[PDB]
């Protein structure tokens, strides 16, 4: 019915058997082998009793999970009981133990991925690299964290599909956390159709002035830049960039578009025109 | 005929032999080695009897499977019986045990893929990452789940061919579940042949208005966007995008086409024309 | 001459020697070491006798195979006999056993590919992923199965060359079975030179009607689609697709060509013309 | 309450039990097995007492970390206590020890990444390859170091997102330290539309003169170069380059732009014009 | 001088020593350790004698090979003799045996490639995937087999250079045998500049007729095909293909050229012209 | 204070204890276990004393290094002392030894990279593949050697940044030494716009003459070449090349430019003009 | 001074000590442990004496090599002596032996690359795949062999730089030997601007005639070919090829150029002109 009976029955059988053997030998002397064999077999029987009670208790309340647990536990208990009984009796100890050891190492390397996922889930439970809702990028996958488990994490990627990442990928690869950034950084390239480069400095400086006179820029770390990155026949390329304050994602788009339009306005104000890549 | 006879014949032979040896020694004292050897050899004979009964019982009802099982089980039983008998007799114990151990580890690493498939099938039976009929994408393969087994999963890919994925690929790679998405997300890029960028804001805003005034859009998480992503000589690129409600797959196509046509209509309404990439 | 003589010569020599030793000790007491040494050496001699009889029997009927088997078996038997004799005598047991164990693990990892091929051949004999004549695609190779063995499969690829695939590639990679598909799926893209997109809906719908009014289409799972996938200056791209009934391979080509010609006919009927990618 | 009580309670119980057993045997002689069993069980109980005191002491002041530590430590202590008690009693020693050993090697290979990160963090604590604030580039990631830990380093990449690099990547890959450079090096390519190559030497020399007559160049290691790297119909390519003094990052951009404009000025002074790649 | 002397010198020394020790102990009793030590040391001396005789016999007839064999065999014999003598004497048995075991496993993993080549050479000696003269393609290499060895195969590649392929590449990769094909297969693509697609069927059918009315085609497996694979503005692409009888390599070229010219003739007969990709 | 006291305190305690036990047993006989336990515990205490003296001596003169060494050494000493004391007492020997062994192999595989770097640093100390100042190229990195250590080498790459290469990369990859070359080799390709190829020989020969009549060419190994590598409509490509004497890096550039200009001069002298790729 | 003294000092000390102990026990009986300890410690001292003599002898004649050898040998000897002395005394045998074994396997896997290089150098000393001066191509590297060692080979690549290839790359990869070819093979492609393909056969045949009437062609294996590989609007591509006799490298260039010019001459003789790819 419970653990109490599942113990009491084998315990009373074992005490009965050892008390029988004691007065079977007192009034040919292999008390130790038989007593150890009885202890091993009774303990195996008690473990079987407890296992059946528990997964019968679990099915008296997620059901094929209970059947899989029952089958796997019966396999494991049969293996352990066979090894321990062959060692208690003394018949073919090293042979059966070697078989069991090579089976154990087969199973232990075959299960390196499940164990990796579990151990990496725990390691992530210690050094939290992200939290629920953060937009992360792990190797090839990227999206919003929607579930954190012990063997897998669940993301929502750019097409808004739920992705399932095994937790052993967060220990061997770098993790980008797009939700903990305190300032953003934009950079673009504008092509110019220009032959009189004598006004590439002026334009450049003016643009930088515009980027410092713009709200939503961050002048704390790096200054806005706009330099000539390559030249060619009636062609030039300006590389613009700046840092922006911590903003949303529609405001980032609006600021990018606004900076680009103001830059092209400054460029066309000096009589220059855009080039063709 | 059954397990009962397959046991009683060796059990009665063993009891006969040990009862013979007892009164062969009472009225030179190696009772333990001979008795352990008899137990080992009788147990091997009983296992052979039971194996033959079972795969003769299985062939008295998927036939080359039974022959393969018979051959593999005979190989394994010969190995185990040789090891155990050499250990019971005492002749070249460690030599034969070392040979058997290196053979076991050869077989145990050679079989890492079959064991990986089985263990990953069980792990998937616990944490179900998909179900029958779901459209998944696992690494390089993608399609509709049509069969779930213990060592392989079966998909139907985009050309409508049945693919057979070993289950050890669902533990080391990310799984995208296209059938559990609750809203979709579309994004496109429109090129414009424009020289007066002074109307890129207006157009943009108008398009966004259109995407919010459209049924089948999802305004719960992110707002529709339409920003200028790159500019060039008489050329510009608008990046449009939005989220859509949970819809089928022909309605997704229809909505994409409709959004694209309405956007081009708004663009041409402002006197702008499409560009050429 | 046979197994009978190959056994009764060493068996009679061993019985003679142990009967000699018994009355050599009865009328200095190392009966056990000498008897175990005699058993080991006689058993090694009997195994040599049986091996020579068998591969002499095999060469009295595929000949360099027999010579290779003879050489490999003599190597293995020399190794096993040396280990067992050094353990029976008692001279340098652990040294020679360690040498033999490191040689065994060298050979057991050096042979991981042959063992992988054999074990994967058996695993495929259980869960048959294809049969003789099927057109499969395994990773980088594809063709018609023309032979199925235990360590290799033989295909006929697209250039009609016989390919030899090691069977350990069918356990770590996905297998596409092009011969078990129950319906096909075609998809194409048509470019249009169009400036009045006001007739992209009509055309689209008409094409879909054509794909549903065509025999050899499969309306069981997905509906035919034809949507606008990208637009550009006097340019548009229609993505067409449908499912087809289970057909041959020349009928699939004919149906593709027919669908393409009918689609272009519908397109040109509305005054539109094809574009240039 | 503390370690003192957590020790004295089991120590006094053990001393009581061994003093009982001594006069239980003096006035059947298995003093050693029972005494060793009592020592093992008392030590396991004391370790449990100390563990509960410590992680109860830690929760009487970063809380789910304490719960995870408690669970992991209870798992480990149960494993160790089971092994040691089965070895003290003598029941199924080698079986349980083999099970525990294969479980230990499973866990020890499953945890190769966490251990790699920790050991590489220590190795980096010895041979410091960078410090806080340095701009490093490790394999595929690059940015400013913002945090240095034992199992992970934190960077700020080019988009100004915090990246989390596992410390086992700094032992197998090269690390570029962009903050310890003492002089910079610029190099560019200018295309020329030229048919009279008889003035490619002159131009070249003049440009080099310009690069040596420029402040912010470093003439300590290598001389400025400007050579003809490829020629073609009315086309040529000059490869320019030099070293610059240790400067900031906006001054590097300004110097690049200035050198490029001066070079194009020299080129156009000789009647040559820029070409088109 | 020979094996006879190399044995009867150590054998007579050993018999002399054991006969001395027997009457040294009969008229302090460590007969077994000294006798086993004498047997081990005499056997090591005999092995040294035999090794020197053999590689002196081999150098009395490919010479640096003999010197390398001598050095390697002396290294191995020193290792084995040191282990066995330390185990016979009894001084630091487990220490020296552990050193020797870790050295053996170092050497056994360092030599995984040589052993792989040898074992794969034997496996290829059983399942012959090609023979001398066959044109094979193994992974990245392709050419005519000009030599087959035990650790390497020799090919002649397309530039007519001798390539040396390690035999462990024929067990992990697929092998294409270009010399066992029984029929060939050609396929080509012809671009057409056509606006009236109303004659794409006719042309197609005619071409197929031409491919069936041609000798050197194989109508046993698949029928000749010619279908429209893609269309575009005044552009179309016909995909032609067929099987050819088993022919040489200059006849294959001639047949390809002939089929291509006849197809273009049929195409231009219908007033169509070739297009431009 | 020193090693002398750190030894003579535990040595005198141990001698006192064994002299006590001797006359505690002479006037119940477990002299060996208690004496071995005392030796082990005294030796552990002495090692602790010596460790504390040394890293207190090192901190009485590169400080966090000393703290890390102290912590790591205390961890290691606790592990070793626990193992040795549990083995001396006799309580749970095999259990604790198995735990320690699996921990040791965990740490020994987790530290394969640090050990690889150290062993490869030593191997490089024997077979010196470069020296300080040499310009090397190792796999993906290239630059001037600026520091050679035991676990890492330091380079200065093309952008003049200090790179830190782990020394385990110089044992698995090829190393190019750009500072030990004794002659250089240049090769270029010139396109020609030519329709009368009847003067491609002449030009070619003339160019070769020019390359042999030029100082700074090396006529010791290979002769200068200039051949026609591909032809096309009014287009041809000449592939030129030669060896140059051992020269600097600005002279190599000057020689390349000079050879290119002289070749184009010879080409235009024959009425040919350059083509357009 | 030499090996003689380095042996006769420890040998005389050991004989003195055992002769002392014998009459210390004759007129408490632990002769075996003390004698084995004395033998082990004397042997360790003798090995230290011999090591110091040898590397003092080597430094009395490539010097930092001797210091590295001295340090490494002292480390190894300390390890071996500690293990053997702890095993002779009997204090913490299995603990120290386990520590030493895990250290040995750490070092034995950390040194897999050095051992691979050495073993592959020996394997190459047996099956010589090239000799000094041969032009080989191993994987990604190619050049002339300029030095052959035991752990590395030295090449001279195409830029005439000395490359250093680890010898473990010649066992896992294919080796192309450009210096053992007996005939060469050239192949080229000529584009034609042709609309009347009725003269593609004639031209083709004529070209082949030219390739058979040319000296320096090899008509032993394959016949010269020239076939039409692809056609297009006013465009065709002829694929030419042949085998050439064993020639140098400037004669190969001359023959290529000559064949190309003669082919273009034949092509233009038939009124055809070259096309434009
Ligand atoms: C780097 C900042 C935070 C430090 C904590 C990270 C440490 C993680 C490692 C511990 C957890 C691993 C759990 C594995 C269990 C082993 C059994
Ligand atoms: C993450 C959400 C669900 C958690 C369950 C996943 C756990 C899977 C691991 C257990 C099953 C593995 C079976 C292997 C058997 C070992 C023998
Ligand atoms: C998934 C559908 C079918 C299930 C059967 C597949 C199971 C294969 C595994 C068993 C065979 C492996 C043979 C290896 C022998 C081991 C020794
Ligand atoms: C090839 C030319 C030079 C030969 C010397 C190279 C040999 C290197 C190997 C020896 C050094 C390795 C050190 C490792 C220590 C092992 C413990
Ligand atoms: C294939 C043609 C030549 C055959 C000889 C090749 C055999 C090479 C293997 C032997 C040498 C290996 C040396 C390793 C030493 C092992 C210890």
């Amino acid at each position: 019915k419970s653990f109490w009976g599942a113990l009491e029955d084998p315990a009373r059988y074992l005490v009965t058997f050892i008390a029988f053997a004691q007065i079977a030998a007192m009034v040919a002397q292999y008390f130790s082998p038989t007593v150890k064999g009885a202890v091993i077999l009774s303990l195996v029987w008690f473990l079987y009793r407890w296992k059946t009670n528990v997964i019968t208790r679990m099915l008296s309340a997620d059901r094929e999970k209970v059947l899989t647990l029952d089958k796997v536990s019966s396999v494991g208990l049969f293996a352990i009981g066979l090894m321990a009984s062959a060692e208690a009796c003394g018949v073919a100890v090293q042979s059966i133990l070697t078989v069991g050891g090579v089976g154990g190492v087969a199973t232990a390397f075959a299960a390196r991925d499940i164990l990796g996922n579990v151990l990496s889930g725990l390691s992530m439970q210690f050094s939290r690299p992200f939290s629920m809702g953060d937009t992360i990028k792990a190797g090839s996958v990227e999206g919003q964290v929607i579930e954190m488990g012990l063997t897998t994490t669940s993301l929502l990627n750019a097409e808004k599909f739920p992705v399932l990442v095994p937790n052993s990928l967060f220990s061997s690869q770098v993790i980008v956390n797009k939700s903990r950034a305190q300032w953003r950084a934009i950079a673009s390239k504008i092509p110019l159709q220009i032959d009189d480069l004598d006004m590439i400095p002026q334009i450049s400086n003016e643009i930088k002035e515009m980027l410092r006179s713009n709200t939503k820029v961050f002048l704390g770390k790096e200054a806005p830049h706009c330099y000539l990155s390559r030249v060619e026949k009636s062609f030039a390329e300006l590389t613009i960039g700046c840092n922006l304050i911590r903003m949303g994602k529609e405001e980032l788009y609006n600021t990018q578009q606004e900076v680009l339009l103001e830059a092209v306005k400054i460029i066309k104000k000096h009589g220059v025109s855009l080039g063709t890549t």
